[PDB]
Order: structure tokens, then sequence, then C-alpha cells
């Protein structure tokens, strides 16, 4: 997350990070929501890769013991059956996870509020993306958990010709765009929350940014629409 501030511990306890296994240590690659005990959403592009993931809940600090993570392994990876890793301006850019254990809920631990299907949000509206992504285009991963303000861009303007033109797909949500904040690499699989009559809900997974870099005013960053596969969602964790 560029241009970002550090998130309280308790205030998005459905953000998980999704990590890979290098060397005899692990790797933060991406971000994730959980949805059930046992269920992580995230970007399908974030485990195209062939390797060993694991998720870590009540996650804070990813350089120093917070006291409350819980370290769960993958059990199984289902992504959306539409996705292709050449086109991510598709759409399709959703993955649920199966975890090997169920983890155990607390003030760091909440399964995510998702939207009700066919939800869209009305032109700027508030919502805040977090994670750990890096915190400056070709920068590093942030230690804490960060959060910034990204006020929705809806499809009219963020598919106009200023912005991202064709690229973006009314199963996406755009954020952001000022040039200043915005997510960035290792953002991607977590979640956009809005705030909708009182409750924050996870509208979006974050997809993408611009390849001239993450903070590009009038590149906003682009999220895969969460309610848009609502129904895709109840059917994957009622058939597994
Ligand atoms: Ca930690």
């Amino acid at each position: 997350v560029v241009g970002g501030t550090e998130a309280q511990r308790n205030s998005w306890p459905s953000q998980i990070s999704l990590q890979y296994r290098s060397g005899s240590s692990w790797a933060h690659t991406c971000g994730g929501t959980l949805i059930r005990q046992n269920w992580v959403m995230t970007a399908a592009h974030c485990v195209d890769r062939e390797l060993t993931f694991r998720v870590v809940v009540g996650e804070h600090n990813l350089n120093q013991n917070d006291g409350t993570e819980q370290y769960v392994g993958v059990q199984k990876i289902v992504v959306h059956p539409y996705w292709n890793t050449d086109d991510v301006a598709a759409g399709y850019d959703i993955a649920l996870l199966r975890l090997a254990q169920s983890v155990t809920l607390n003030s760091y631990v909440q399964l995510g509020v998702l939207p009700r299907a066919g939800t869209i949000l009305a032109n700027n509206s508030p919502c805040y993306i977090t994670g750990w992504g890096l915190t400056r285009t070709n920068g590093q991963l942030a230690q804490t958990l960060q959060q910034a303000y990204l006020p929705t861009v809806d499809y009219a303007i963020c598919s106009s010709s200023s912005y991202w033109g064709s690229t973006v797909k009314n199963s996406m949500v755009c954020a952001g765009g000022d040039g200043v904040r915005s997510g960035c690499q290792g953002d991607s699989g977590g979640p956009l929350h809005c705030l909708v009559n009182g409750q924050y809900a996870v509208h979006g997974v974050t997809s993408f940014v611009s390849r001239l870099g993450c903070n590009v005013t009038r590149k906003p960053t682009v999220f895969t629409r969460v309610s848009a596969y609502i129904s895709w969602i109840n059917n994957v964790i009622a058939s597994n």
C-alpha cells in the first residue's frame, strides 16, 4: 500500500497474509480475506505459481511476533474456471482456498462480511484498501499492516479513455487514482473494505495496478468485484 497509515491491530480482522515456502522460511506474497473458518478468498493470479502456500490469520507485523498469529496450510485451491493468467483484464481474478484446519475466531480473526450479489457502489464511495504490499512503486513490503483511504471510481469514469478504458470491466471495482495512495505489489488478493449502511463489507479483491506504477493519477487500483461472485463463492463452498 502506497500512501497508507499503519492499521490498528483489530481494525481489519478478516485480512490474511498468503505466504509461500522459500528455503527454510516463508515469504508474504499476497493478501486474502477470511470468509469461513476454513476458507479464504484471494486473487486467482496469487496462486498461478505452483508453490507451497500457507495462510496466516491474526497477523499484524510480518517481521515480529504479535502473539495473535495462527498458521494454517492450504489444502485445496479453487480458481475461478474462467480465469486466464495471460488476460487479467478479462476479469475472473478470484480464488478460494480451503484451509487444512479451521481457524479460531477472536478480536484479531473474524470472517469478512461480503456484499449482497449485484451491489454496485456509487461513485466516490468511502473505502479502505489494506495490506502489506510495497509502500512505494518498486519499493519494499510493509512490516506492519497498512491501510489507505481509496474512494471508488465508478465504471463509467473508470472505463473512460483517460482512466483505464476497455481494460476495466463491470465485474471490477476501481478505487483511488489520486496519484498518492494506492494498492501495490503484494496487496493483491486482499480486501477493499467499503462502508455501507454503517458496516464495512469486503467489496473488492485486489487485482491490478498500472504497469507504469502503483500510485499513478487516473490509474486507480482495480479490484475483482466481490458482489459479482457471490453465487460462485457459495457454490464452491457448498460443493467442497
Ligand atoms: Ca507477526
